[PDB]
């Protein structure tokens, strides 16, 4: 059996840098305004990886009304939507991440990134992609008031 | 032996009365949705990701706004009907994942309902159907409360 | 037996004289596309896909904005570049699904012409490449006739 997923998430630009992204430290002038850590690459991660499990999304598993996970680490909550996922006998295919922003500038991260997310995920580099777009100063990404994120996974039986 | 991948993207304004119609469900909301069909965003983002995946173009090359007989038609019907097609060309599900974008109402209360409702119209089981609700946190015409927007990914098996 | 999952998402503004290059086509319009390349968001998106599913990257990493041998470039020549480079890592075409978001101008009539060139750009079938085109009903920054947006899935098999 193969099955995809999708998922995507924005946050808000506020307060005071640095700002968390595929689990990594990146400078920038403002932070994201978040529940969690706000870290919106994972978030959109951990929902194609739950959606190709029919398992809903990150907002069932851990709601924004519990008190457990304020301020959390996403890369915790991925883990633990991964061993769930796991647990209903899949297997990673692969994984591909599309951050949308302005600024800062992601590509120098990237790499780190990856790293996080194969360790995270127990699997190869080889099947985790990140990249990175502007959307050419258009939107709300393009005018700097947040950053967007979209992900699809690829799992196996 | 064969797999295909399927995208669908779409989005409607707010307007007029509610409710709204979101993967069939009826559900309460003080605006409406301005569409020639129901305007359930969630089926028709599914919808042409199916078609997309089986290379059949988009719902507008099967049932396109010009026509006074898809006036308040229930997308369900234009749902059953693309999958009809699919299946005519040898295609069955793998596993649908669906995500509406918006600020307002909530969605997730309606989520096993709706995917009671696609299961149905795909005849599969309702493990192959995902759906799931995320919001821009006010940003955008959607944080803005000035329409939803779906995304849908499909894969086929031939 | 392995096969892969991608997806890519671009965007371009209006600005200067048409016309625009969508999918490989010269599409006349009142605008055209400011970008680097020739800007073509289609292609782009679709390259981002392809990339992302063989693990290489995206376009940008491979082709700088920065670099001066990228302006004005056939986003085509990057598109069978990218191609080129992920056979070389041993997979094959199992299809693409691409969605263009533009209020205008039209796309339905130029879409056969870009299933062509995206087919000949891949080594592939017209049947394994699916391009479909929607606006957002007025609404965001395609709607407002700002830019125009493109997402592309794409399955790989090794
Ligand atoms: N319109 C919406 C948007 C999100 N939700 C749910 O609330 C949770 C929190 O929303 P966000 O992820 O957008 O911050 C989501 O995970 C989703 O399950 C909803 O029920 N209706
Ligand atoms: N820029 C665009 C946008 C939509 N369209 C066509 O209009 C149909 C319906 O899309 P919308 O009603 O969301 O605009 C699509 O099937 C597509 O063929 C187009 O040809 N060019
Ligand atoms: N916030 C961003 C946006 C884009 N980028 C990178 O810059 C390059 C070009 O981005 P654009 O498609 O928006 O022109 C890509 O390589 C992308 O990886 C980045 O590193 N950080
Ligand atoms: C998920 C996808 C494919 C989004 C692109 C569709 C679109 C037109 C967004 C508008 O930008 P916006 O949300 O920033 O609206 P605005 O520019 O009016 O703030
Ligand atoms: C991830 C969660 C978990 O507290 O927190 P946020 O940081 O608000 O992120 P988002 O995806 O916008 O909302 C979902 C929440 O469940
Ligand atoms: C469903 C159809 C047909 O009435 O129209 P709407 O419901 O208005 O939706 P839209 O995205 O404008 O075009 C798709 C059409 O197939
Ligand atoms: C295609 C490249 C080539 O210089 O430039 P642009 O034509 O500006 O397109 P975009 O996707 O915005 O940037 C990525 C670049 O690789
Ligand atoms: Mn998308
Ligand atoms: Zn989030
Ligand atoms: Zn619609
Ligand atoms: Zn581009």
């Amino acid at each position: 059996e193969m099955r995809i997923g999708h998922g995507f998430d924005v946050h808000a630009f506020g307060g005071e840098g640095p700002i968390i992204i595929g689990g990594v430290r990146i400078p920038y002038e403002k932070g994201l305004l978040a529940h969690s850590d706000g870290d919106v690459a994972l978030h959109a991660l951990t929902d194609a990886l739950l959606g190709a499990a029919a398992l809903g999304d990150i907002g069932k598993l851990f709601p924004d009304t519990d008190p457990a996970f304020k301020g959390a680490d996403s890369r915790e909550l991925l883990r633990e939507a991964w061993r769930r996922i796991q647990a209903k006998g899949y297997t990673l295919g692969n994984v591909d991440v599309t951050i949308i922003a302005q600024a800062p500038k992601m590509l120098p991260h990237i790499p780190q990134m990856r790293v996080f997310i194969a360790e995270d995920l127990g699997c190869h580099m080889d099947d985790v992609n990140v990249k990175a777009t502007t959307t050419e100063k258009l939107g709300f990404t393009g005018r700097g008031e947040g950053i967007a994120c979209e992900a699809v996974a690829l799992l196996i039986k």
